[PDB]
């Protein structure tokens, strides 16, 4: 059973100017939704300094990136609080109707796409980079879910039957086939030293056979 949502037509204006846009500096991406899912980590922590209960879910507090490139996926796991089943219809746990009215203000005013994160609409970076967004996240609340756009004006919305994850997100990235270069090891490592060398979580890269 799937459900399919329109977009906030601000939203599809985020997502269209992002896919649309001549701009190069596509690497940011990968430094807005590990920002975001270190935002995820803070909140679970918080949570469980007042209740330990709260991370009966996994105890550990991480960030994956899985590439596979069989599949031409980026995967980006984190263990933080993740996602209602409504956080994720209500544009993934943010306020982007305002923040994308802020964001575009800003790129008329001088700012460059790279900008976004300060926006609260950073997730949206990964159409710079992916065709097919995936998101399947599971938070203490609620069921697992899985939340699926190719852009174009919808998102589905369904129950994830596939591998339980105790608690977090996973940001599957079905990259452009001219974007291959962040599935190789090295890029991403020069990513991820470049923007975000003062995580404060565990970042792992994983490798491929
Ligand atoms: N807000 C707004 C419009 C805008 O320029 N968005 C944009 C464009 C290219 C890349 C990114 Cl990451 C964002």
């Amino acid at each position: 059973e799937v459900e399919t949502f329109a977009f906030q037509a601000e939203i599809a204006q985020l997502m269209s100017l992002i896919i649309n846009t001549f701009y190069s500096n596509k690497e940011i991406f990968l430094r807005e939704l590990i920002s975001n899912s270190s935002d995820a980590l803070d909140k679970i922590r918080y949570e469980s300094l007042t209740d330990p209960s709260k991370l009966d879910s996994g105890k550990e507090l991480h960030i994956n990136l899985i590439p596979n490139k069989q599949d031409r996926t980026l995967t980006i796991v984190d263990t933080g609080i993740g996602m209602t089943k409504a956080d994720l219809i209500n544009n993934l746990g943010t306020i982007a109707k305002s923040g994308t009215k802020a964001f575009m203000e800003a790129l008329q005013a001088g700012a460059d796409i790279s900008m976004i994160g300060q926006f609260g609409v950073g997730f949206y970076s990964a159409y710079l980079v992916a065709e097919k967004v995936t998101v399947i996240t599971k938070h203490n609340d609620d069921e697992q879910y899985a939340w699926e756009s190719s852009a174009g004006g919808s998102f589905t919305v369904r129950t994830d039957t596939g591998e339980p994850m105790g608690r977090g997100t996973k940001v599957i990235l079905h990259l452009k086939e001219d974007q291959t270069e962040y599935l190789e090891e090295r890029r991403i490592k020069e990513i991820v030293k470049k923007h975000s060398q003062f995580i404060g979580y565990p970042i792992t890269l994983f490798v491929e056979k």
